[PDB]
């Protein structure tokens, strides 16, 4: 419940040159309905109802946040490729929430994958049947990254199952549980459709990204849910948290640690990418400014509730905050009345 | 630093050995040459067969050493698993290692891998044919939690391959790249993994330590490796790629402050991979236990990593770490030094011309 977040905030927001996202209210707008038009389409189908185990009104609540953080962050993409990536990365959020048990239904994974028979758990079910429209935006070694980062997820979210935060003294557990269940290569591959970039022409910078994207998206989100993860936690386990178990260190040190290395991220990001292709640049810096703007105005994070609680100070810290806050809600609120709708189980009525 | 730092060397060594806690055990020789035959014999009939013959393009004489050390390696390390389990991750293992020699693009043969994949259309990249195709065997030993760690890091794997194929070592600036490249070829989780058999392991039951072993392992085994092989790889210039080396061109750091970063690192890893594990379920301990001293025996006598030159280099000398050094090594050889003559035999080729 600290106010530490101001100084790793600013200098968060001041390293990677927050100065907003790319979009315009009516832009925002065009693209958040598109993608959740067609993604709301998508999950109200019959199999997709079927299969998909999930209370409405929180299938719905997912599906804005994802659409949310996609077309927030994955600003130069087309429209068909947020939709897409909100479909998929609305299935991630949808497993991270379950409950049952992967195990009985994992028995016989490999032997119905190498068949060709329909996996029988029902969540890969529908997206690897899914997946191709996800593909069909990449050239192959953006899809191997992306397939990894799926597989690697699933197994993630089987482990965090356990509720476990590590045994103590167990110093590489943390940042292994939370690279699995990152989707760090899925996401920092996903930032490059074929359509506008050549996967071999830009190797190397693509891979680049890859890697040190992956640490700086799940670190900062890390960083952006502590606020969130502690104000109402429930036996839950995460890499701050982590850290206190198994390196036995104070929940203060925990996340300091980690706002240290996100800063050395953010910093590497910038003075690596900084001179490279300027289109990769662009494409790097505006995920970074919008997953930033996601974050400050997405309900599930509460960052509201440290506003006015600080819009009455006169610091370098509580002052450079809301200076770059209320600049989220100037394009990052949107109310949702404006593009979700009508709501998925309506479209599932019909 | 034109020279091999053999002092720096020799005393990280010992301190790594002593860590572990290096020492003898109830595997004999008799027991290593019954099990090295097994193993090798089912994988040499294996990659003797014609279908194997042709799809994996490989140098017969570079099958071969490719084999042997690869038997070893597993023999000596998953020391606890049953003859069959070490014939299959041989196997195994040394398709991984073979792909290696490839220096074809990968990228022609998988613009179509996920809808290949998804219908059950054989693959079109050839090795992802025949490993596909025999990994059966090697998962029949395994449950589903461990099975879907040997799946995944394999996949890893064959992207890591992808990647060295550009010798990049990383932009200067990209710190997180070094590690990022290691755990991709390391076989982190395949290794890890296949340490507990279903036969005598309850995955279910023992969830929390095999994680956890999983996640530890992972780093313990590919450093102890890059530390073992930094003496092979010190003056070899076709080698441009390496966790050290890439530290040096990512980090802009020097040669020494790159592999004092894996030296810390490394022993870090050995006392805690102790402080977790010793109290734990004796057996699992003892599964832990037997793979750092197995892999650290097997780099000890593979005439691959060349360490009998620092052994013969200071196989006279009084200092301390030089003595404890030889000491753990010709530790290794009375029942490590097993003759190729012995089980080795006969030669795939040999197999495959019949
Ligand atoms: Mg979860
Ligand atoms: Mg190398």
């Amino acid at each position: 419940p600290t106010e530490y977040f101001l100084n790793t905030t600013v200098r968060l927001l001041e390293y990677i040159r927050y100065r907003d996202s790319n979009y315009t209210r009516e832009e925002r707008i065009e693209n958040l309905h598109y993608a959740y038009n067609k993604a709301a389409h998508h999950f109200a189908q019959p199999r997709q109802q079927q299969l998909l185990k999930v209370d409405p009104k929180r299938l719905q609540a997912s599906l804005q946040t994802i659409v949310g953080m996609v077309v927030y962050s994955w600003a130069k993409v087309s429209k068909e490729c947020m939709a897409d990536l909100s479909i998929h990365y609305t299935y991630t959020l949808v497993l991270d929430d379950s409950k049952d048990d992967p195990y009985p239904t994992m028995v016989n994974y490999f032997d119905d994958l190498q068949a060709g028979r329909e996996q029988a758990h029902p969540w890969w079910a529908l997206v690897n049947e899914h997946f191709p429209n996800v593909l069909r935006h990449f050239g192959p070694f953006c899809s191997l990254n992306l397939i990894r980062s799926t597989l690697d997820f699933f197994e993630g979210c089987w482990i965090e199952q356990y509720n476990f935060g590590g045994f103590p003294g167990s110093h590489d557990y943390p940042q292994f549980l939370r690279r699995m269940n990152g989707l760090g290569h899925c996401v920092g591959a996903s930032l490059w459709p074929k359509e506008q970039f050549n996967e071999r022409s830009l190797f190397l910078e693509i891979t680049s990204a890859i890697a040190q994207m992956e640490n700086w998206m799940v670190w900062v989100d890390d960083l952006m849910s502590f606020y969130k993860e502690f104000d109402d936690e429930r036996d839950q386990i995460s890499l701050v948290k982590n850290y206190v178990v198994s390196d036995e260190i104070s929940l203060h040190e925990a996340l300091e640690k980690l706002t240290q290395d996100t800063l050395h991220s953010s910093k590497q990001m910038v003075a690596v990418f900084s001179d490279k292709d300027p289109q990769v640049m662009d494409t790097i810096e505006c995920f970074m400014h919008g997953y930033v703007t996601w974050h400050l105005c997405d309900r599930r994070y509460r960052l509201s509730e440290i506003y006015e609680k600080v819009k009455e100070e006169k610091t370098e810290d509580a002052q450079k905050f809301c200076k770059f806050y209320e600049q989220a809600a100037n394009v990052g609120a949107v109310s949702p009345s404006e593009w979700a709708y009508p709501p998925v189980a309506q479209l599932a009525n019909v």
